[PDB]
DNA sequence: GAATCATAAC
DNA sequence: GAATCATAAC
């Protein structure tokens, strides 16, 4: 069914070119409906991980937190950050940009084989088209990499509240075509502050 | 109601920032949710003609038409072309823009004040959200301003039909987001053409 | 006219 | 997951 789309990636990640890097363990692809300028998906390789769910490899699987998280921060580092700036623009450097990039998994995932969200922090994108994507990005149903176990959620009932931006905090209410206008504002004003 | 909207354009535009033209007769307005990369209003502020249905104004108007055309071919073409440069690329002739601009009235408008379309025939736009959109622009619906009166429409249905490119002809039944995919191809391949 | 929400079928 | 279609309320 469509929750298998992403089984391709790593099964055959050689011959498709919107992948960024692939070896045996892992494959950095490019999301084919990207919800930030810049929207990649790291995926493991592994037949008995990637079938996990997200929330138990973060509670069981720190092993392949940690090693996602250093293929990210690691030798990845120079693709990703290489990537956004073709994404954003090419004269961002590193440190601009290391502060513009979020890491994580969706709490409740609709694809089945399990991938890390690597996405900058803008939304600015024609593929977020509408509220749920948005809050999904931006509410704790995005679990960041670094979540203690502690704080892990579980229960949703997010994507019924209203619309906050992620920079400033505005509420937008229902509003998502107003979103869409602020985030754009956002971005602008980051980028011109960031070149 | 919401078919009014326009009507301040034609009674205060020395007020209005997205106004590039006004006198004593018409006002040249850019669309707030344009169907192309260019997409300006040309609206008469004639208070008994501004309420004649566009294709009365077609068949029983003739100067005003007339007069129209004679702002757009003339004292405003230099506006327009540089607002198409300012929407486009910095660095297209008018020639290769002239062919690239259409002119023309909805056949069924939705706001009551007479109003022409200058656009750019791309339609690559966010504002482009559905079929219904494409088709009243690149169909019988959109009334070109020369088309003689023994050709003028009435009856839609051409809603219902399938997309098809306007360029090359290719169709995408009512697959909207495959035609959006196409029509930012065509327009790429245009624009590298004519730069 | 725009825009939010709901609903199939893949 | 995406995308087409229908439907209020403005
Ligand atoms: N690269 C890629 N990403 C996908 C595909 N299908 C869905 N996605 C994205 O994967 C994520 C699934 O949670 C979402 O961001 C989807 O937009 C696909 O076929 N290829
Ligand atoms: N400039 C402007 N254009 C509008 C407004 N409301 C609707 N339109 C456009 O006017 C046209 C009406 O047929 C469509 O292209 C609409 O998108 C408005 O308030 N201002
Ligand atoms: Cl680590
Ligand atoms: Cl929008
Ligand atoms: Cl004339
Ligand atoms: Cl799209
Ligand atoms: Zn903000
Ligand atoms: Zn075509």
């Amino acid at each position: 069914s469509f929750r298998d789309n992403l089984k391709v990636y790593i099964e055959s990640p050689e011959s498709y070119k919107n992948v960024i890097y692939y070896d045996d363990d892992v494959v950095l692809v490019r999301d084919m409906f990207p919800k930030s300028k810049m929207h990649l998906l790291l995926m493991t390789r592994d037949p008995h991980l990637t079938h996990v769910h997200p929330l138990e490899i973060m509670m069981k699987h720190r092993s392949l937190v940690e090693k996602l998280v250093s293929y990210v921060q690691g030798d990845l580092s120079g693709l990703i950050f290489d990537e956004a700036r073709n994404c954003l623009s090419q004269q961002l450097t590193n440190e601009a940009l290391c502060n513009y990039i979020k890491v994580g998994f969706h709490a409740g995932p609709s694809m089945n084989n399990l991938h890390l969200h690597i996405m900058t922090l803008d939304h600015v994108s024609p593929s977020l088209k509408n509220s749920a994507h948005y809050i999904s990005f931006t509410s704790p149903f995005f679990v960041k990499i670094d979540t203690p176990t502690s704080n892990l959620p579980t229960r949703t009932s997010l994507f019924q509240e209203d619309l906050k931006c992620w920079r400033c905090g505005e509420t937008f209410g229902r509003h998502f075509t107003k979103l869409k206008a602020h985030l754009q504002e956002e971005y602008d004003d980051w980028l011109d502050k960031s070149v």
